[PDB]
């Protein structure tokens, strides 16, 4: 987990061990950020976009920054073409897709691709929808923009990116309006967890099966949370932090699919929301 928000933007980089339950402190971000996404290419942990909320400013980020796990050092990579706060990212065969996000009052539908060994960015097909707080996930080498906020409406729609065809295709919408949901793939179906619908923070969770183009609910999380971090470790889903309408959780819940149950597995070292997350 990289970055996050609690009273201001965070530089924290911490790792959770689901075996012994403890948390490992690691090298701070060069620049604090909330509303960023995390991802892994070549075993390297990347932190994309976001925003530095502090008592001195609120600047959206175009930064891309790389952390080496054996080296514990951050390096500047090329910036995106535009700042993207509340971004979604997905990895397709070692490439970085930066999706949506905001810059001030501007709500991006644009998408951009980064080449890790070549350190370059280029724009591609824009989404059909302007999406802030978009969940992004890759399933069967296909990219999914899920949920989010267009500036007026929070979204239950979802659209799919075809790399080779470089086109966006709307798909079946979710049952539930979700902005700032945690979105990932677990088993072989896209999971969208929690989020915010313009009125409430959500605990419901729903999964999309490609072969039936259908969304189905599963067990809700224990705690309603938007701006949660999401990733998949040892065949299970992990939700981290987020906001519930009253407090910034350190609560971490773990979904068991076999039973279809969630359980709180740890507390973060400090309550927070809006982190970037990836796994090694
Ligand atoms: O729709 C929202 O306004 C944008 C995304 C967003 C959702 C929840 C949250 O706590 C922070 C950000």
């Amino acid at each position: 987990t990289a970055g996050g928000y609690f009273r201001q933007s965070l530089s924290y980089l911490e790792a959770y061990n689901p075996s012994d339950g403890t948390w490992l402190r690691l090298a701070d971000l060069q620049v604090p950020r909330s509303g960023l996404a995390g991802c892994v290419v070549g075993g390297l942990l990347y932190a994309v976009g976001g925003r530095n909320n502090s008592p001195d400013g609120n600047t959206d980020s175009s930064a891309l920054d790389c952390y080496n796990p054996m080296t514990n050092q951050w390096s500047p990579c090329a910036p995106m073409s535009v700042p993207r706060n509340r971004i979604g990212v997905g990895v397709i065969d070692g490439h970085i897709y930066a999706v949506g996000g905001s810059h001030g009052c501007i709500h991006h539908n644009s998408v951009e691709r980064y080449e890790p060994e070549r350190d370059e960015w280029h724009l591609v097909a824009p989404m059909l929808t302007r999406r802030i707080g978009v969940g992004v996930a890759v399933l069967n080498r296909l990219l999914y923009a899920v949920g989010g906020f267009d500036g007026t409406n929070r979204l239950n729609s979802a659209e799919c990116y075809y790399p080779e065809r470089n086109e966006w295709r709307m798909i079946t919408a979710m049952n539930t309006i979700r902005s700032g949901a945690g979105v990932c793939v677990l088993h072989n179906c896209i999971y969208a967890a929690g989020g915010y619908d313009g009125q409430d923070q959500l605990n419901s969770v729903e999964r999309y099966d490609v072969a039936t183009a259908t969304w189905t609910f599963v067990a809700p999380m224990k705690h309603r949370r938007s701006a949660l971090g999401i990733t998949v470790h040892q065949g299970r889903i992990y939700v981290l932090g987020g906001y519930d309408g009253h407090t910034f959780l350190d609560s971490v819940e773990c979904y068991d699919p076999d039973t279809d149950t969630w359980s709180e597995v740890t507390r973060m070292t400090s309550g927070r929301s809006g982190v970037g997350v990836a796994v090694t």
